[PDB]
């Protein structure tokens, strides 16, 4: 019920790893905005869409 498994339901598994190397975790993921995501180094701008739209959900009750 984590961060892999949250990506993996937004088609953005082939990031898992880019995030655990940079010691992200579900918690700090959650707090994250585009200029963080991009300073991260996700270009992709899809992949940054969907990560933003996800924290986005999750800070809504
Ligand atoms: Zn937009």
């Amino acid at each position: 019920s984590d961060l892999p498994e949250l990506f993996s339901k937004l088609g953005l598994g082939k990031y898992t790893d880019v995030f655990q190397q940079q010691e992200i975790d579900l918690q700090t993921f959650l707090t994250l905005t585009d200029q963080d995501l991009k300073e991260l180094g996700i270009t992709t701008f899809g992949a940054r869409e969907k990560m933003l739209l996800a924290i986005s959900e999750l800070n809504k009750n």
